[PDB]
């Protein structure tokens, strides 16, 4: 279940295959199987990682249905293999794909969003190896995330009583429909690496938990003394694994020699005096180092058989009452959903982009995002947590509805997602909490709000248990009926999506702050601690008025000055998350001007007028006791 | 020299002649004067008022060298003209006009921006009339506002050593080249109108003047005493003289003589007088009726003359306004406009009229020419201060010895004045703007010569001596010797964007060095222009030149330099709104200074300065 990422060091070597690769387009419902076997014929360059959509103009990518097939040669020395274990490790592939080695089938996934891999040990061979990987992009009723199997796309515009409409549907081209406002950007997004590890004991999983602080500073800054945990799982086949623990300088502060006991495990506690404490706006960073000692333990001799450099931050989360305490101090969230999204690259992984985003982050004076809708690239998770920017880290489980309930194929993929989520991610102290989808289905009349809470519950559940920090459970909520909601009220931390004035009231900021506040007055009575996790208003840069109207800069702050106005009011409302950080691609449509325009910023990071506005708000605005 | 707009009233008439005219193209140098005797043949529609320009996307009128020729019918009842005398009125003409009616030249206008008018008493006849107007666009070295008869337009680029480029100028089609910087719009931009007056004896002229005030009031809403002024000419014996408050009561009234040359004045006291402010306009009404010999009850004559009670006084670094330290907030504007080119459109006028309040600033300049006459009367009743400009833009040494430019230029000034003079929201008057007044040798004395005189006449000219400047260029201020002799100082300067660019520190630190020198000087100095290109909707986290983060900045810094300065009386920024220029390399569609775009929507720095000016007293801020 362990899924390190790859390191180098003195017992293990990384080899990236990132670089343009072959590349062609193939069915709607499969792919040649002597693509696998031969060099692809007549091929198109096609960088990894990126989506492929926006990699070629001559073709029409976006449009594509169905499967694309990527391929690459690579050679290494056979030095560097001999005795070790090699795993090819695919960061994401998205939504389903199937990895072939040297005309060998390796394996399949399905979950565009998360990271896989497969031991090739004896699928390499020496010289040259021909890797392909076929990719499928489609969605449906029985994807996370879900697409319509037909109809429209999620806020399309339809006529479909006019009896042409109705037979044209019938013979037109198929595409993929998604049930979410982002477009799906599809291929090899995330990086593709060989990696090495020792063969016959080697470090899969390690866990490192802040179990408990004593005496807290009134700063946050240290605690007296935090107890911390570490779960280290092995492979391979009186064995010792010894755990140092390294400060910010790199200077051992605690040391322990664990045993190895068999589903192999080392696992214990260590006390750390004067532990410094991670802390959004001040991060703080340890390092867990584990090495596999050789039969004998370090009695007998000086080697190591294998190391995991791990980091981690010393800090605790709780929800208590209406307050969501870090380091037992009441923090405010101020920030807003992002998207993996750019001009070129797609969904695809750009490390230039995230360093450039999270200067963004600090320049607004935010503190914090959610990964909407889908887990992000890792290198994220560690810029923030070196950058003290706290995270919602969230499953691509959006556009779900009654259909997907009831559906064993689409349960099964969303657990497997929540646990690949958590295990990919606990060690991050920047994730303070998780969400386990976006705007599902969850109100209405009969059995629906009692089938949406049944299909949730146990995905809370599963959440929790499976993340060793035991951190909050939210599930993002639509604008509905709140009344008829059952579901929303029972997570950890109520996560809201709102559009009063935008989507309904549109125009209208006295009657959206009238309606925003009757909802308030409802979830005052509930007595949790409530957020907006979405709210906002398409705006096209340069559209201006004195009288700012739908679409224009003006209308955009306005729409924040107000609503966070009334907001301000209520002590039990701890965050501000708004819709959307930065204007992002989406399939077509009449409500959607080249994408969505309801981020603060334009597509390539520019300061619409209510970015301005927000960051004047945040600087005034501390992490910590503002309610 | 009287050119009173217009009035209907029980012993005067006005028939207006606006509407769809017909057009034709003509030559560069000549139009056919046999299109006067007859219907123009193959007519293009043209609305009247508007400039031509933008009126045919067909042809490419922007682009148009030379005259043009409109024309139209009309006709009027046989009772209504008899023993009447009728009086045609161009409101503009941009920029020289050839008028015949009925075949028979009336006469002809060179100045594009003040009215002129004929008496067509004679030539008009019963039935249809057939008014034919010819106008010509050229500019050159010898127009005021002036053009280039060769080169490039203005901050035009060139590689004028590339033989090729030498050569491909010789035989390039003929173009104005302005040497200013907006767009040659032409044509009938104002409004044109036939009146009637009585033949016999009537009025030609009323100047109002607020002579002195007794007791000002603390807030400057009243006097004790306000003692005012009148004079009227008359044309082809007693004139009554009534006094009118806001609310149409007879608050005094005089019966004067007249003498000729014909004329009647003298003096009225207003006690307890109501000032005009800006921000708080009040407007009184001198009605003029002319008495029958000798004498009955029965009117000859009258005209309605709305006036307000103020005063102007330059005391040391200080603008006194009803003899309170005033402090201008504002911008140059242009007449410009989609469609209409530099053509008057009160729509257009009322809305920026509400702009400018909304802004929360209290003046403009009327950059570069005299605005149309309906914008003054507006801003008397809105309480909105205005600078009054003429065409004296693109000047330089090569005009300064010409005779005909300086007959121009005396011309717009008196037409200016005597237009405009009886309008309480004008405060200053502009001889020039952005005239070569520094360098060497004699340059400097011969800029000086030429000048010194037109400030002289513009005191003559103005019955009430208002304060006279001219409006300087970014130059040398230690070898101009002009600007530092005018009433106000009045600077356009560009620290910042047209040198030591995107450096703001480096632009703060240069405007303070020209700030210690008008310091020395001892006059009160204002800026008249200031500003950056800014394209709406490019933005930046730390702005560059063009965007909008960039414009907001620059005033910022540049308002939190001048506000230290006591004697800095005044802030006009470049410009109120985008507006149309020549074609050219720095000009993205135009000039694009302004804080709101063409269409009047208001970029960053708009809203920026909206709240800056919201907490700038019109009176006492220094
Ligand atoms: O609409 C967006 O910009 C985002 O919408 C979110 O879901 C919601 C959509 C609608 C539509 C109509 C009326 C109320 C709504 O309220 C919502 O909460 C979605 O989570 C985002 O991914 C979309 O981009
Ligand atoms: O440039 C403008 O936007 C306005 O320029 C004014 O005259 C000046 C131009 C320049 C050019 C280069 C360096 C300094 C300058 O300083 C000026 O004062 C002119 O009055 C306006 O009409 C222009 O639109």
């Amino acid at each position: 279940n362990g899924m390190l990422y790859p390191q180098s060091n003195d017992s293990r070597i990384v080899f990236p295959l990132d670089g343009v690769w072959d590349f062609r387009t193939a069915g709607e419902d499969s792919y040649p199987a002597e693509w696998a076997d031969a060099p692809l014929p007549e091929p198109l360059p096609m960088a990894v990682p990126g989506s492929y959509n926006d990699q070629n103009d001559e073709l029409n990518l976006r449009a594509h249905y169905g499967w694309v097939v990527y391929q690459r040669s690579f050679a290494v020395p056979s030095r560097l293999v001999a005795g070790q274990r090699m795993i090819l490790r695919f960061d994401a592939a998205t939504h389903a794909a199937d990895v072939y080695l040297n005309g060998q089938l390796l394996g399949s996934h399905f979950g565009g969003f998360l990271p896989f891999e497969f031991d090739v040990t004896s699928a390499l061979h020496a010289g040259e190896n021909l890797l392909t990987v076929a990719v499928d992009n489609r969605i449906g009723s029985s994807t996370l995330p879900v697409g319509n199997d037909a109809g429209t796309a999620f806020m399309g515009s339809d006529n479909a009583n006019v009896p042409a409409v109705a037979e044209a549907k019938k013979h037109a081209r198929r595409q993929n429909l998604p049930n979410f406002d982002f477009f799906n950007f599809a291929g090899l997004n995330r990086h593709v690496e060989l990696y090495t590890t020792p063969a016959d004991a080697y470090i899969a999983d390690i866990a490192i938990t802040t179990e408990r602080l004593d005496h807290i500073a009134g700063d946050a800054c240290t605690a007296a003394n935090a107890l911390i945990a570490y779960d280290v799982t092995f492979g391979g086949d009186g064995r010792q694994v010894r755990i140092s623990i390294l400060d910010g300088e790199g200077t051992v502060v605690a040391g322990v020699t664990a045993d190895i006991e068999r589903t192999a495990k080392a696992s214990g506690e260590i006390a750390i005096r004067d532990a410094k404490l991670w802390n959004p706006g001040a991060a703080y960073l340890y390092t867990a180092v584990a090495e596999l000692l050789p039969e004998g333990g370090a009695e007998s001799s000086s080697r190591i058989i294998d190391a995991y450099r791990q980091t981690f931050g010393i800090r605790t989360v709780e929800v208590s009452g209406t307050t969501f305490l870090i380091n037992g101090k009441p923090f405010y969230f101020k920030g807003f959903g992002k998207h993996e999204d750019s001009y070129f690259h797609g969904r695809g992984t750009d490390d230039v982009l995230n360093v450039k985003d999270v200067s963004l982050i600090h320049w607004l004076h935010a503190n914090s995002f959610r990964t909407s809708h889908y887990p992000y690239a890792e290198s994220m998770y560690d810029l923030c947590d070196r950058e003290g920017i706290v995270i919602i880290d969230e499953v691509p489980a959006v556009g779900m509805s009654w259909l997907q309930y009831a559906n064993p194929l689409v349960a099964e993929r969303h657990r497997e997602a929540i646990r690949g989520m958590i295990a990919r991610d606990k060690n991050h102290p920047c994730i303070v909490m998780w969400s386990i989808a976006n705007a599902p289905g969850l109100d209405g009349d009969g059995e629906r709000p009692r089938q949406a809470y049944d299909y949730f519950r146990p995905l809370y559940e599963l959440a929790h248990a499976s993340d060793p920090q035991n951190r909050p459970v939210t599930l993002v909520c639509c604008q509905n009926d709140y009344t008829t909601d059952i579901t929303e009220r029972t997570m950890d931390v109520v996560c809201i999506n709102r559009y009063y004035g935008w989507y309904n009231l549109s125009g209208d900021l006295d009657a959206a702050c009238h309606a925003l506040n009757i909802e308030l007055d409802f979830w005052e009575n509930i007595g949790k601690p409530v957020m907006f996790t979405e709210y906002g208003a398409d705006t096209i840069e340069g559209i201006h008025g004195t009288h700012g109207e739908m679409f224009s800069e003006e209308f955009q702050r306005d729409y924040y000055a107000r609503i966070n106005a009334e907001i301000d009011k209520r002590p039990w409302f701890i965050g501000e998350q708004l819709w959307n950080f930065a204007d992002f691609a989406t399939f077509q449509g009449i409500i959607r001007v080249e994408g969505n325009r309801k981020g603060i910023l334009t597509r390539d990071r520019q300061p619409k007028m209510a970015a301005h506005w927000l960051r004047e708000r945040w600087a005034g605005i501390p992490d910590y006791g503002y309610k």
